């Protein structure tokens, strides 16, 4: 079997990477947990075994077959090249390598073939992108995609363990102490890397990541650019609004598309139901639609509220929900690793 | 001055109608508070005065000049026509009369002229529609509107006191008692009138109101139909997704439009800033944008994240936030009443045009 390293083992995604690896079909002979110097020497479980956390260094990857990076774009930029030079296959959860033309950007149900071209690094897309691609690829295949407009409803776990804890504390202050939401102290959200921090409790923050020069955020632009690369079609117009809401896990998305050919709604529903990784949950007569609280803990992407636009012949609206730490991150990464093993690409 | 009645004085909107009337420019000689028989006989304040709550009945409107209704569409259907018959001018904050061609459907900054033709009932639009109209009217005036696609992020107060209390209870059960959100018991949300109820705590529910036969909800279709009427243009294409989130008050909206002519994006910002009732809050270099928690308690509607679509020449995206109990309900209604007073329109109607139930 393989020696597998999890870089960022101690964080929100890393905890789920451990769970997904424990549950994986990858033959794992040895597991290593890497994080920063401040976590080094502590212990975490792999199944019933205690694993000592190691500091991530330029020389830490000797003997490793597969390294799953989920420690921030900075850590991947710094250490992933050293891992690759040591002969490790890197699956990177971060944004750093995603737009590199020599790096496959993969959702296995959509573009697993792109893995065949890897040169030691495979990038996992952003969580919001991944779930949208699972919902939309079956439609693209049959009727084409001309454009996408999406508004997201993103859970705080996407911003890390600290953001989860900040959200819980803020909510308790309002509910238990009677603090007005606008009076709350915040330190992390909307973006740890930006200058000002705002409460998320009882709020909706229209900022994920930092702003780019075109006044879309980096998160919005990641959805645009990653979609084009994954679907291998720069002609698909994509514009996004990405919003943080007071949900701990599971992202929801209000997705509008226009197809190239008119796609009958009942056929769209069937095509989505038929697509691996997508689950149709759509029966409005019984108030059945995807819900964040029900999606948590599942690797599936759930799609419903599917309906024609009221005016645009080729327009369709839908609602897409998935656990942002599973299909949006740790499960997509472990699924990549399993696909590399299955296809003889761990080399 | 006037005798003013508030129908539904004891609920979420009614509390704000009281506040907005206490702060209004209406000359008020006498206030009456109406609600159900359960509440009748109890007392609520107007300023320092104790007001005895009355039962809403066909005979409760004698001597009333203006009545603000916010007690459910059924209550308005049943009693507003009797108030009109008694000589009252009704400002109705329910959906019931909104699509009646004899009823102006008004946001005062947008279409106050429609008040001139009233027949005793003036309808306040749905909260989601109102804030979107305040943001979009200045754009429409200059560059036109071809279509709107909107996804909403709606606060629980929109669904009433019970929904607020349910939300608070659920969050406490999760955060203090360790209940998993999927194990929570709900009784009200997403829709009190529908068959199944789901938790809102740590959730996003893509259902507001019941479903219609075209698979859009009544809320989504209200946005569509009300927009066309308020803007007096059935050619404006509007499709909506309306979603409840765990916010107590203030609705937010991700709004996409295509204009008829290209609208320079900085001029769009300027036009919105210049429009009464809309406040431009848009400086992304300093992370300035509208936020629900900051909008609560303000009558203004806040607009930012204003930016061009990446591909559609005439496409524009923005983020619109307003307090759904103030501009979305009680303030729009009181503002309508003030506008009626100012324009000499508080007068009994000559002919009854509304069905008596
Ligand atoms: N696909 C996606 O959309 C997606 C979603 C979420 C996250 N991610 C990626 O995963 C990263 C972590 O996310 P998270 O939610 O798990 O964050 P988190 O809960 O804050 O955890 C951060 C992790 O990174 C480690 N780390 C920080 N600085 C490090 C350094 N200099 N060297 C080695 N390790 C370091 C931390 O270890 P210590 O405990 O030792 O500090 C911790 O394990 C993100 O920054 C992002 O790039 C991707
Ligand atoms: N424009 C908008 O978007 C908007 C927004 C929110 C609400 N509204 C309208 O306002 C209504 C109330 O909303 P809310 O949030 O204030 O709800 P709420 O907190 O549940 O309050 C309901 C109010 O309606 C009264 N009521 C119920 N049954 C009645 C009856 N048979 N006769 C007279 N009054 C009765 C209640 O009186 P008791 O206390 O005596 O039961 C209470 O005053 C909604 O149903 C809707 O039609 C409009
Ligand atoms: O670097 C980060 O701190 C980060 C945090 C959350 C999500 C992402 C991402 O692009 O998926 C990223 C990222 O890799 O840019
Ligand atoms: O009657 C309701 O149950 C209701 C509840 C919340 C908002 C509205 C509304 O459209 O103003 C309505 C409504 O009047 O339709
Ligand atoms: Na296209
Ligand atoms: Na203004
Ligand atoms: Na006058």
């Amino acid at each position: 079997g393989y020696t597998v390293a999890v870089v960022g083992a101690t964080g929100a995604v890393g905890a789920q990477m451990i769970k997904m690896l424990e549950e994986s079909t990858l033959p794992i002979d040895k597991i290593r947990y890497l994080a920063s110097a401040r976590s080094a020497g502590k212990s975490l479980k792999f199944k019933d075994q205690d694993i000592t956390i190691e500091e991530t260094t330029e020389t830490a990857f000797e003997g490793v077959d597969i390294a799953l990076f989920s420690a921030g774009s900075s850590t991947s930029a710094k250490y992933a090249p050293y891992a690759v030079k040591a002969g490790v296959v890197v699956v990177d959860n971060t944004s750093y390598f995603r737009q590199n033309p020599d790096v496959p950007l993969v959702v296995p149900e959509v573009n697993a073939h792109a893995l065949d071209a890897h040169n030691g690094i495979i990038a996992c897309p952003n969580c919001s992108t991944i779930q949208m691609m699972v919902a939309l690829e079956p439609v693209r295949q049959k009727w084409g995609l001309d454009r996408i407009i999406v508004s997201t409803y993103q859970a705080v776990s996407g911003a890390g363990m600290g953001a989860i804890l900040e959200t819980q504390r803020e909510l308790r202050e309002v509910l238990n102490d009677g603090v007005k939401p606008c009076d709350l102290h915040a330190e992390i959200l909307p973006s740890g890397g930006d200058k000002k921090h705002y409460p998320i409790a009882f709020n909706a923050l229209p900022q994920i990541d930092v702003f780019t020069d075109n006044d879309y955020t980096y998160e919005e632009m990641k959805m645009t650019k990653e979609t084009k690369k994954i679907m291998e079609d720069d002609s698909i117009a994509v514009s996004a609004t990405c919003v943080r809401i007071p949900v701990l896990s599971a992202h929801s998305e209000s997705v509008y598309i226009e197809t190239k050919e008119v796609a009958p709604i009942e056929e769209v529903k069937a095509a989505i139901a038929a697509f691996p990784g997508a689950v149709l949950e759509d029966d409005v007569a019984h108030q059945i639609y995807p819900q964040a609280i029900n999606a948590v803990g599942s690797r599936d992407t759930f799609v419903g509220r599917i309906r024609k636009d009221l005016d645009a012949e080729k327009g369709i609206h839908m609602w897409v929900v998935s656990d942002n730490l599973l299909k949006g991150a740790a499960w997509n990464s472990v699924q990549i690793a399993e696909t590399l093993h299955e296809r003889g690409l761990v080399r």
